[PDB]
């Protein structure tokens, strides 16, 4: 269990002139007086010691002297911390005492700045700074990390936490001092900068969005005037990613939605992303941003939605605009290589059905032989194409994604079969016509009125299928053993294992026996049992139908849309890539234009109507 | 794609002393100043051109630099425009440039008034207005018609643009300047007026309607004083409606109602559709309008509510007064006719039931014949009056009206199967019988007690049981496939597939076999099979009750009476043209009156009592 960094009542721990003990030196600073520092000097120019040394340290951390003054500050200012650190100086140790740290596993590297920093006061951290403590110490340990449980992550950096902590000036003392100079382009261990951070503790709650938006735009206003030869908006994590694209992986809606179409009027147009160039009563026309937006490019905002996201919220930022545009332009390109694929598998499939029903039992045998290599042939090349599809990508939306797969390789699998003249390629072969049917209704995605219908319509959690399945299974069975068990003795029905499980599942379809066997010597605890077992699946299937209706009772049903156009986005960018033998050539989108400044950017125009604004802008 | 009409990113494009190209003209004129407009007077007549030609103006538009000057208005005054026309004006072309307009396909015919009107800026259209500008140009580009999309609908005038856009300054003084004179008679392209319009963009928000209701009665009002000698509410578009019907049509229910019913008091009374003559207490008695609200004249309100809409609003026109008591008046007068109509169905049913169940197998039989003759007879009548109903109408109120033909045509059809002899006049005929029971659902509209109940209880759509049904009927024909190819070869079940899809198909009424065969060799994947189709049928039927279910929580139930009146009203004015043989004459409704001044209007009084308005009207 790691220990508290400071607490009144628990003391501290040893464990790793006059004689003056780090336990009074820890009671003299944590009141707060100058007065009784008196005769320190002494004593350490006597024993050759430092004020940073093991003994004037809590040794299971490594908190220093100058770490307990700011944690005991009184009204935001301590007169102990001043000579404090001045007879620091005075010991000419030559590891500063002011920029030390703790070194154990849960607070590493955690400094006096972050804790002045945090403690809201100006003058502590004046103080820190004015006597030369750096401004780039980072706080690595266990709690400063995201992960459950118990922690507070920001960016491990002076900097950073004043930033997630909205004090203003702070951040502008950490900016612009000329004692020691912080920079907006340092970064912590994982790779963040300061722009990160913001994104990473940023919510869905409009109290927490609004303090992080306008912090991240004041953040991106201050380093256009300080450092305005560095885009800050550019530097990238050790993942590889943006700021953009950290927003769009992790979740964050509404930070993710301020960066893709933030506008600032003036001075400060040049770092802006959305450019209005006309408007007419409702119609607005608006040049978006097509920086790392677009999948011409590496891992981008698009593919990062698509595929590298496990999140409620990847479903919302396809709608918002210039996705939606977007992928609209895209689809509307690429829907006649989606139309094509979907007659090929058509026309597969009909001639799988022929060669599977017109089959000779064990010029029309040289028309189905042909039809079998036919169907060996597209069994093969769907098969290399699921593998192409997975290896490449190293869930429901891949659901049919990979019974593709299984459409394949039972089909291939059952043609060596019938090339071994076995007795088992005709199950698999139809069980595989019968998944293949199944496998069709993937490509209702490409249709307006029957995507929008079968999104629509999905309106049951397969979690919640499979684990009834599971309990009405088990149910079964163990009522199976037992019903075995008890039909031994004759005075016959329910025989073997199987053939009373058969029995005892025929009550769910509708037609169950149910009456004295007059073969068994206890007929009427049988029938008793099966009494019980009744009523028990009537109570089983009632649950769970009460289950499924309160959980449809309750939700919003404007995602069907939202849905169905992620769906449409997952197949546009996997068909983007094109064949595995046949690999596209990527077409960059958009045009590249001149704005502000020679400021020459990829943009896209979006004509965007809405009657409502409009109405608004009225008197 | 559509070039934008203004952009300060993307440049101009050409594609259709000393030198002035359109370049430095058009680069001058957007940071709007005069001073570096001198010395273009003196190069436009060395080189005999004009300031309107083919050199500058944007070529794939054909927008000149006026409307550069009016796009780049700053402040509402830009110092260029002024002596730009002077210099126009002094060149001397016969073209005047202030009343130029482009020429391309998606901005056709697009002024600089219109851009000046929208900018809200009166300065400018003041300069504009005063140089000789017409006052009558119409917009006539695919960007000002209303079709889905980029679009923005006005009536394509800058007075009906001043009116859309809600200023009264501009509207002031296009209606009453005295350098060009606008008419609130005008019309553009499809016929529209001014007051049509304002009916096109209305909306059932309450904000917008309040906006069209205020503006429709603000220029109602001032042309009252401009033109009084024409009726502003009675100007015919192509389609040959009146902004009543227009509103009536489009589903418009707002601005709808206020036309309907709207009353001014003092001078301008004359004008309005709504007396009331006497009121105590709650009791109120209003003389309303039937100018073009009844159906003795042609396309009125009512046919248009009732036949030409279509729009989820057209069952609510109907509740609101004075329809309301129109169509109850109404109905109170043909209710005979529909009892009389209906028990003359019901005596040709009987008949048709009798001759259908004491049928001889292939005075008694002279009584039959005389009975087939009979039923020839009312069928022939039947279908005679489908075609015409038909005909004459040249949706789903109208379902029960195309299946009366189908009750017709295998009526007859069967019949003159009797005449052939064939075996095949049985099945028809009683198939006809069923389907006439059925026909005799829809004479429950006339009755209250049960019309209500119909409408009360048909709380499913009939598209969700269509696809539903479609969605299984393919499930259940794959499987059928999949099983008649598995059971071939013996150790007969499941012999065709058309035996196969019915003993799958007995699953769902609830009587399965649902056991070994003990005659297929692939006996246990039969049994598997089997299974996979149970499980798989009632997730189908589970999503669709759950969907369903989803679908009747959360909806208002009010509409119930509204639906019934509406379709009372269909009935009713179906009935008031009479039969196709005895076509009855149109009866006028409502007394000529004399209100205000001689004016004489049909009028028709309506009692309407109403608590809680006395109630409010109190202390
Ligand atoms: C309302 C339910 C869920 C069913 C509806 C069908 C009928 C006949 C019985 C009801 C029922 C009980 O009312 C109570 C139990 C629990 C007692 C079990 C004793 C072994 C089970 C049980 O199926
Ligand atoms: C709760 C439902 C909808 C039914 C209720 C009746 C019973 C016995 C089974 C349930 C059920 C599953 O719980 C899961 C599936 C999907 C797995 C199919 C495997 C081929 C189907 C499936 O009918
Ligand atoms: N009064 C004789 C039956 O009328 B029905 C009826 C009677 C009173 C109130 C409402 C309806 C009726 C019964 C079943 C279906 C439809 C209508
Ligand atoms: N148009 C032919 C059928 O299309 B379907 C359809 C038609 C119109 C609107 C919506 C869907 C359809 C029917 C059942 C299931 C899925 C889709």
């Amino acid at each position: 269990e790691p220990p508290p960094m400071e607490s009144p009542f628990q003391r501290e721990d040893r464990n790793s002139p006059d004689r003056f003990d780090r336990d009074r030196l820890f009671s003299v600073v944590s009141r707060g007086v100058p007065e009784e520092l008196t005769g320190l000097l002494e004593y350490l120019r006597w024993n050759s010691k430092y004020l940073t040394d093991s003994a004037y340290t809590e040794g299971s951390t490594g908190k220093t002297c100058l770490m307990k003054a700011v944690l005991n500050l009184q009204d935001g200012v301590n007169a102990c911390i001043m000579p404090l650190l001045q007879i620091d100086k005075d010991s000419g140790n030559p590891k500063l005492l002011v920029n030390a740290q703790c070194t154990d596993e849960f607070y590493q590297g955690h400094s006096a700045l972050h804790i002045a920093i945090e403690k809201r006061s100006l003058q502590c951290v004046k103080l820190l700074v004015e006597n030369g403590a750096d401004v780039h110490l980072r706080a690595c340990g266990r709690f400063f990390q995201k992960h459950q449980g118990t922690c507070f992550y920001f960016g491990e950096l002076p900097l950073s936490l004043a930033a997630c902590t909205k004090q203003w000036d702070v951040v502008t003392y950490l900016l612009e001092n000329p004692h020691q100079p912080a920079s907006l382009e340092a970064t912590d261990s994982l790779g963040n900068t300061v722009l990160h951070a913001l994104v990473m503790i940023a919510d869905n709650s409009p109290e927490n969005s609004a303090l992080v938006i306008h912090m991240y735009d004041g953040l991106l206003q201050m380093g256009a005037r300080l450092c305005p030869t560095v885009q800050l908006e550019e530097i990238s994590n050790h993942q590889g990613l943006t700021p953009l694209k950290l927003a769009a992986k992790e979740g964050k809606i509404e930070i993710f939605r301020h960066i893709l179409q933030r506008e600032f009027s003036g001075p400060y147009q040049p770092l802006s992303r959305k450019f209005t160039e006309w408007c007419y009563g409702p119609v607005r026309v608006s040049l978006y941003d097509l920086s790392s937006v677009d999948s011409w490019e590496k891992n981008s905002v698009l593919e990062i939605i698509a595929f590298h996201c496990k999140s409620p919220n990847r479903h919302r930022m396809v709608v918002l605009e210039p996705l939606n545009k977007l992928l609209q332009e895209k689809w509307d390109r690429l829907v006649s290589r989606f139309f094509f694929n979907f007659a090929c598998y058509l026309v597969y499939m009909f001639i799988f059905t022929v060669v599977a029903y017109h089959q000779p039992s064990l010029f029309g045998e040289s028309m189905l032989l042909l039809g079998h290599i036919l169907i060996l042939l597209g069994g093969i090349y769907l098969l290399l194409g699921q593998l192409w599809y997975f290896w490449r990508r190293r869930f429901m939306d891949s659901y049919f994604e990979i019974l593709f797969l299984l459409q394949a390789l039972l089909t291939v699998l059952s043609q060596v079969l019938r090339f071994m003249e076995t007795e088992w390629y005709l199950p698999l072969l139809v069980l595989s016509l019968v998944l293949g049917w199944l496998n069709l209704l993937y490509y209702t995605r490409g249709f307006q009125h029957t995507g929008i219908y079968s999104v629509m319509i999905q309106k049951v959690i397969l979690r919640d299928l499979l684990r009834f399945l599971l309990v009405y299974l088990v149910f079964l069975f163990g009522f199976a053993v037992a019903l075995v068990s008890l039909s031994r003795e004759a005075r016959a029905p329910y025989r073997s294992i199987l053939d009373a499980s058969l029995e005892l599942f025929k009550f769910t379809i509708g037609m169950g026996e149910l009456a004295f066997q007059e073969q068994l010597r206890f007929r009427g605890v049988v029938l008793l049992l099966l009494l019980a077992y009744v009523l028990l699946t009537y109570v089983l299937l009632l649950n769970m139908l009460i289950a499924l209706m309160s959980e449809t009772v309750n939700h919003v049903a404007d995602n069907s849309w939202s849905i169905w156009k992620l769906q449409k986005a997952i197949s546009v960018l996997e068909m983007e890539n094109g064949y595995w033998w046949c690999r596209r050539k990527k077409h960059r989108e958009g045009r590249l234009l001149k704005v502000g400044t020679p400021d020459e950017r990829w943009c896209f125009r979006v004509e965007e109507v809405n009657w409502a604004a409009w109405e608004k802008t009225l008197p």
